[PDB]
RNA sequence: AGGACCGAACCGACUAAUGUUGAAAAAUUAGCGGAUGACUUGUGGCUGGGGGUGAAAGGCCAAUCAAACCGGGAGAUAGCU
RNA sequence: GCUCGCCGGAAGACCAAGGGUUCCUGUCCAACGUUAAUCGGGGCAGGGUGAGUCGACCCCUAAGGCGAGGCCGAAAGGCGUAGUCGAUGGGAAACAGGUUAAUAUUCCUGUACUUGGUGUUACUGCGAAGGGGGGACGGAGAAGGCUAUGUUGGCCGGGCGACGGUUGUCCCGGUUUAAGCGUGUAGGCUGGUUUUCCAGGCAAAUCCGGAAAAUCAAGGCUGAGGCGUGAUGACGAGGCACUACGGUGCUGAAGCAACAAAUGCCCUGCUUCCAGGAAAAGCCUCUAAGCAUCAGGUAACAUCAAAUCGUACCCCAAACCGACACAGGUGGUCAGGUAGAGAAUACCAAGGCGCUUGAGAGAACUCGGGUGAAGGAACUAGGCAAAAUGGUGCCGUAACUUCGGGAGAAGGCACGCUGAUAUGUAGGUGAGGUCCCUCGCGGAUGGAGCUGAAAUCAGUCGAAGAUACCAGCUGGCUGCAACUGUUUAUUAAAAACACAGCACUGUGCAAACACGAAAGUGGACGUAUACGGUGUGACGCCUGCCCGGUGCCGGAAGGUUAAUU
RNA sequence: AAUUCCUUGUCGGGUAAGUUCCGACCUGCACGAAUGGCGUAAUGAUGGCCAGGCUGUCUCCACCCGAGACUCAGUGAAAUU
RNA sequence: CUUUAAUGUUUGAUGUUCUAACGUUGACCCGUAAUCCGGGUUGCGGACAGUGUCUGGUGGGUAGUUUGACUGGGGCGGUCU
């Protein structure tokens, strides 16, 4: 839910709030935890390979299963918690066989529902069909580009995907980015959209905040010197040449694919 | 509840005087700022020189930084002393 | 040796790190000590560090490192799998007292305990590089229940006062006692027991998980402290003989209660919040492959073993880092008394010091401070500095405002001591006693004693009652930046840098991008409500005209145009 | 105007007297709309200005307490030449 | 030997399709009590992609260098036969 709160300092005028109460207000899974160590934007050589990230809040991360190739048994959802290391909210079924796992939360997902994966799946959000069997004109997420490795696409907060057609062992898709996708009629897709939709109206209202998430404050680079940044220094604000990146690119429009190893799934790349 | 308030430890370093072959190759005294947090601190670890890191001052990288230090090319070259 | 003065959240005591004999004793004084020196952290010699329980080694791992093969790379070599190292973390066990010139939870006395090996006996399904459990973990806040400890009283011993008073509501001192064993409370959490079935836990499983039934509601785990035991002991103010006044054997009284009470224990708890909170082993269980009148497991007793290294001393300092016996720097632990909100401040205790040149004189001038006639910022670049303000409670409190603030706005009154209200109140604590009982560390009743504010009235001293130390000057107009923050270690703390927010733009995942000859890594075990880059910089009303130029994104008819031919 | 050369712009405010400060005027040498424009409560060891209190800051110094200076003893440097 | 159409042959351009090169940071099995690697099976792509040699464009991202003299000081201006 959305809330306000209220300006009794400096620093909480302006911050918004996101609170949910279905989420379990207790420990998590153990068994699907797993350590996940910082890295700080650093790499196995020690650079900084990508700035602005460092500190933070620890997390453990809680092991997903995007794949949903547990067929032929239904699962009903225990209750619906909170992971860190993503924006939408995850919900811990429970399999009429005992075991038990974690999933994406879809828009309008409780607890005791139940869910089902496999062919034979029912249309309901939350299921998991091969898109082969999913109507055109309709609303899934965790989307699989290639059978077998998991969803990669619409795992986000309330992102969907929408499907558009079926030509062949192919479906067209537009993303929630506008572009037009293609991909095998055999990846698995998951119905509904993912239900955190009022996690972009959050406000974090203060610095701090952003310092808890791991992010790392931006220097511009206007005030960077000129042996730091090409745009550099000067005496005041000059700024007169054209935006670029570090290491030299605009930044302003500069298109910057070049796979050419697809190529083919793409219709209409976006705007 | 709070990057909330006063204020010690703790962390800093705004003003003044002293000191300036100093007690000290940046301190002392008197006041000053933050003081549940973008806080602070111990231990150990990673990043190596046209590179690192940098809430960015051309700042820091062992009292040394507009390209560290040691050794070597090297008895560089010096129409200048 | 008798005094004086200083620190006393240390300038005291115990450690890590670091140093490595500076420790103790004897002896010496050239040099070292900023002076002398009989002294010394100096020289010389001798002596000193005693562990199954402290720590390390050891078992387990974190970040991270190395890395068989392997992948990549002109060579060197780089990355990295299995694995192996790696604490700053997890993992069995000792307390008190006494003792040496110098060591001790290490020696001695007493009382305990832990993990292993072997053997006997009795009863036995044992077994893993595997599965599960557990270990296992955040911030803040909230009390309650205890203790450490302290105060008073009582008890015991001593004392009757260098000057008035002092056999009494007088004065001084002591009034300590552990681990462990046993008891299992305050209190926290969880519903238990039995049977059957099952796509799960890489296979299996009596374990875990899941489902379905009956049957009982009481079963259990965790848990400070207290009590008892340990303890007819130990220690003990002080005695009595030795007594070189350097010191020894024996003896040694009381050894209770109440109140207050922690930041520490119950508490790895409870409650609440978002930023959602290590791993692995030991340990508890499950079985497989396997072994079965075995081997192995369990239980009791018994016996043996528990090695090796460190252990002195300093450790906010003269012993470490600063070239010095240097106003510096240096992590953790213990945290008394009076007043106080307090770990501030003042004065003190234990304890430890007076800072390794002194003596006198009492000029200018300098430094650090004290007071000041009248005037009161006339000083000065500038109220620089200094002076001043300063506490608790009550009344009261402006424009403006994002309605939170502004605000401790401003400003005003009252603060002592004594007595009474009340021979010490309200409150808090709570014994005996009575009653209850599942007879217990119980509940109720009861209120002794202890403890003790605050206010009112009255009276009273002083120039002055927040009397010391401690301890906001205030207000008005205004620029800039929203704010908290960050920065030129060592002349610049700012209007700069960050910032939340906004926008443009790129990126469809083997993402863009970045570090890399490459492999690969990061981005991210993320997936456009995401990530990267750029600029702007809370919020509020707004963000206008121009695409010629440069760049970017697109597009076509033609022209020009590389290697090649 | 953190931007205004001419310039102490002109008027008014405040002062006995105000190149600074405040508020208006516009002739903006050379503001201007996210290298953002105009406002903005709160905040600030920020810049500037005016008041009350306060004072040895000053008129104008005077006296006093201590540490040095001075003298004796012991030890015993330096820049410079 | 002036000339043009169905075939054979030839190479060259486009178009559709296939798989055997190649790719696979898809799935499963094994080495193997191993998210490396390799092998195998299968699927998806597929002669594209990508790499090598050559070549055009772009290229302060990174380098090595240049940027004169006379001169009533230098610069500016002027001059240099």
């Amino acid at each position: 839910a959305v809330v306000k709160c209220k300006p009794t300092s400096p620093g909480r005028r302006h911050v918004v709030k996101v609170v949910n109460p279905e989420l379990h207000k207790g420990k998590p899974f153990a068994p699907l935890l797993e350590k996940n160590s910082k890295s700080g934007g650093r790499n196995n050589n020690g650079r900084i390979t990508t700035r602005h990230i460092g500190g933070g809040h620890k997390q453990a991360y809680r092991i997903v299963d995007f794949k949903r190739n547990k067929d032929g048994i239904p699962a009903v959802v225990e209750r619906l918690e909170y992971d860190p290391n993503r924006s939408a909210n995850i919900a811990l079924v429970l399999y009429k066989d005992g075991e038990r796992r974690y999933i994406l939360a879809p828009k309008g997902l409780k607890a005791g529902d139940q869910i089902q994966s496999g062919v034979d799946a029912a249309i309901k959000p939350g299921n998991t069909l091969p898109m082969r069997n999913i109507p055109v004109g309709s609303t899934v997420h965790n989307v699989e580009m290639k059978p077998g490795k998991g969803g990669q696409l619409a795992r986000s907060a309330g992102t969907y995907v929408q499907i558009v057609a079926r030509d062949g062992a192919y479906v067209t898709l537009r993303l929630r980015s506008g572009e037009m996708r293609k991909v095998e009629a055999d990846c698995r897709a998951t119905l509904g959209e993912v239900g955190n939709a009022e996690h972009m109206l959050r406000v974090l209202g203060k610095a701090g905040a952003a310092r808890w998430r791991g992010v790392r404050p931006t220097v511009r680079g206007t005030a960077m010197n000129p042996v730091d940044h090409p745009h550099g220094g000067g005496e005041g604000r000059n700024f007169g040449k054209h935006p670029v990146t570090p290491w030299g690119v605009q930044t302003k429009g500069k298109k910057t694919r070049s796979n050419k190893r697809t190529d083919k799934f793409i219709v209409r790349r976006r705007s």
